[PDB]
């Protein structure tokens, strides 16, 4: 079932996360100390009045890596439950593991990408190693100790990605999804090699998206179609998942352009520094236009705006900090598509 | 490659067709009789002024095909416009083979589908053989030299279908669609084993059909949504095909179940030896209600029946008989999707 072996916990978190657990079951701490003996770690023994002492050890290994240990001691049952505390501190998405190849790449396609991901606030990229076969860079995240390994092999321009699914794994592969034929975008969204999003009949989705799209499927560029058809066949073909939400990833995009034209459009442009900064302000949950760029519009056209970039930015926050059914994805997926299709209306 | 070996022409009508290619072509008769020798068959030998004399001799095998021979005497290229002109005599369907086995079957599921298959006028089926492992069952067409052949193994209630694509092919799985699951579904309709409809993401396809079904959805019997998101998925994950008008089929019995029994619940019962005959007429190229019946009902409702019966009736005749671009399929199905929904909302 659960195993506590080879946790990825932050461990400047653990002391800290372990004491107020005590405090909030009114346990009582007999000792928190560093562990005896050679190995590194701590050594939590803490109790309840009417059981044993429950011991915990917390090995620290070479690779970062952390071995919690409940089966020791006097009371293996009471300290399973700190294992557990420590166990859900962590995000699922750390026990999965990502290795990709990528087909048809070379060195000035791959670099605007993690320029691109570099300009959110939290990312950063370097340039990790290079010989005359293959150039390695690194995209490290400043708040999650999260590194993706980005390796391009140059002779054979194959692209590499390695790492876990985190949050430089999602802004790099959002910006990503702008060059991809159907199968990498498959493969970037799903985490999967041999999916069939390919065997789909692009025209039963295409009439898909005529159905749903009415009297914007005209306006719409062949950039914001061909990765809508593109999406839908990733949606179409997907396999079982644990989370869905990078299927997201299409539609998310193809607003980001057309909202980004509208705007620029009634004489808003969006520039690199401040971005789609400048323009909103953030009453409770919402974002509003500010208003002086709301005086310059009408009313309906004021809403149609703001829900629109309230939807983007709130859903790419929560994918790119990791939260911070098909049913629900696609139940977002529509209203995606209701919020494009009004900004063509409009 | 073109091969003009064990061709299933309609050997009765071989000599008469040459001679009206001879009289279209203003060519003149040199010969026209009985093949020489044991085996049967007919020697044509034409000619126009200014070349040689073309012979085509048409062997009648065994198996009831013919072989067209046009590489004798002294003019192989006047010959094989003859040949050509018999090749495209032939429906392209009857080149191809269908030899599948479908799951889950017993006597007292096969007999009523391959009974109601037989109500048709150019349709009659007979037991062909019987002992106690399996049962097979031949159905030949009155006007179409056709013949299906249909094998129901007891012990294992397997049931395989041999023969060719054409009209009592149509006619049977017509009748057997409203029983099958996914699987079965696409292997008739697509006449391929080995297909990809269930890796079609059931979900997504059903937020397609509540989508084109607006108000319809909540109160579609399950049995229609079950049939129609199955047709949904064979046609999302179709392989590529010569003709794709049998992918039809979903959407018709659902319109036949839904019009069957919006008319029973106004009392108009449909039987089985007169059908809908006894309710609409024929006028024109369309399907009117009787006045006896339309005088009881309200305007909508008449014509809701009327439109509804008329596409049903002259698709499914169209079909049966071999009339004959997924574009094209898609238009009619969205026509289908429309029809159902305005008899579930009138
Ligand atoms: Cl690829
Ligand atoms: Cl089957």
């Amino acid at each position: 079932i659960r195993s506590y072996k080879n946790l990825n916990l932050v461990r400047a978190n653990i002391e800290t996360e372990s004491r107020q657990f005590i405090e909030n079951k009114n346990y009582s701490i007999q000792s928190i100390g560093p562990m005896p003996g050679s190995r590194a770690g701590l050594r939590v023994v803490f109790t309840r009045p009417g059981v044993n002492l429950a011991t915990v050890d917390i090995f620290y290994n070479g690779d970062g890596s952390t071995t919690i240990q409940y089966l020791t001691g006097a009371n293996r049952s009471l300290g399973q439950e700190l294992a557990d505390h420590l166990f859900e501190t962590i995000n699922p998405a750390e026990f999965e593991q990502v290795n990709m190849v990528l087909q048809g790449f070379v060195e000035t396609s791959v670099l605007p990408v993690l320029e691109l991901s570099a300009d959110e606030s939290h990312i950063e990229f370097r340039e990790h190693s290079r010989n005359a076969h293959t150039v390695v860079w690194k995209i490290i995240s400043t708040s999650y100790q999260d590194e993706l390994t980005v390796s391009l092999h140059i002779t054979t321009g194959k692209l590499q990605i390695q790492g876990r699914p985190l949050s430089c794994y999602r802004v790099f592969t959002f910006n990503l999804a702008a060059l991809l034929d159907l199968q990498g975008l498959e493969k970037v969204l799903i985490r999967q090699e041999d999916g069939k999003a390919n065997i789909v009949q692009q025209e039963v989705a295409r009439t898909y998206l005529q159905t749903v799209m009415a009297d914007a499927y005209p306006h719409l560029h062949v950039t914001a179609e061909k990765l809508l058809v593109s999406g839908l066949c990733v949606k179409l073909a997907a396999p079982d998942l644990p989370d869905y939400c990078m299927l997201l990833y299409p539609e998310l995009r193809t607003i980001e352009g057309v909202l980004k034209s509208k705007m620029s459009g009634l004489g808003m442009p969006v520039q690199q520094p401040a971005g789609f900064g400048t323009y909103f302000d953030k009453p409770a949950a919402h974002y509003i236009l500010k208003p002086q760029f709301a005086a310059t519009l009408r009313p309906e056209q004021i809403n149609i705006i703001s829900t629109a970039y309230t939807f983007f930015n709130v859903e790419r926050h929560s994918l790119f900090h990791m939260e911070t059914d098909m049913a629900r994805l696609m139940g977002k997926a529509t209203r995606a598509w209701g919020i494009i299709k009004d900004l063509y209306i409009v």
